[PDB]
């Protein structure tokens, strides 16, 4: 038995504030556009092309629904 690793547990607390802020099931927030295609696992690219006259041809980040930005969505990320 040597594996034995721990994660940020009770994630979920009053401190942390979350309002209208999630990811999956999410649709083009563009005007007009109505793009409700489910966006693959990874918000890595997504774009809101589909297939029908919506493509807006700009990929956005599931993971905030919001515009794809070249940062993070709450913070960071790091190997360890
Ligand atoms: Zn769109
Ligand atoms: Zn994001």
């Amino acid at each position: 038995g040597h594996m034995g690793e721990e994660q940020y547990n009770r994630y979920q607390q009053y401190g942390a504030e979350e309002c209208v802020l999630q990811m999956g099931g999410v649709l083009c927030p563009r005007p007009g556009c109505g793009a409700g295609l489910l966006p693959e696992p990874d918000q890595r690219k997504v774009t809101c092309e589909g297939g029908n006259g919506l493509g807006c041809g700009f990929a956005f980040c599931r993971e905030c629904k919001e515009a794809y930005h070249e940062g993070e969505c709450s913070a960071v990320f790091e190997a360890s």
